[PDB]
């Protein structure tokens, strides 16, 4: 399924997901469209921050979900 | 994060917000706390009054930042 | 918000603020303005001379409100 990936100066990316894809997993598909590496990377969704280990269906993303991006050093 | 949001009559709450938040939200996040319709809310921040569709991370607003919080009818 | 700054020898100059603004504040922004010391400036409004750690809602300095500006050495 795809997912939408909101930035902070407002750039919307699309990614390419299944529900069974972990916070990891995701953060490693955004390296590979844009370099960043994952620790770097935060993602929300619904005002929390998402736990590496967890499944997009644990935090009941789905299609065509928006989730924020904040990058941190 | 956390932000501080002061009042004119010196009373300080503080508020769980994300960078991607808009000042929309923190508005609705002060009326689930406190009761203030949105439209009765004014902020700012650096001498600036906020407009409700930017986000805090627009205004450079990062966490322990202090919104001063400005009622009008 | 506006406010009006009177002088002794007549002049009115206009300052923007917000009510959360202190007369510190204030007297900074007369400062960036016309390059008087902050300690050199009196604040007066309803005959009370103003102190520097309330802000202007603690004194009822509203919209379009006259302060009387009065330099001491």
């Amino acid at each position: 399924m795809q997912i939408f990936v909101k930035t902070l100066t407002g750039k919307t990316i699309t990614l390419e997901v299944e529900p069974s894809d972990t916070i990891e997993n995701v953060k490693a598909k955004i390296q590979d469209k844009e370099g960043i590496p994952p620790d770097q990377q935060r993602l929300i969704f619904a005002g929390k921050q998402l736990e590496d280990g967890r499944t997009l269906s644990d935090y009941n993303i789905q299609k065509e979900s928006t989730l924020h991006l904040v990058l941190r050093l």
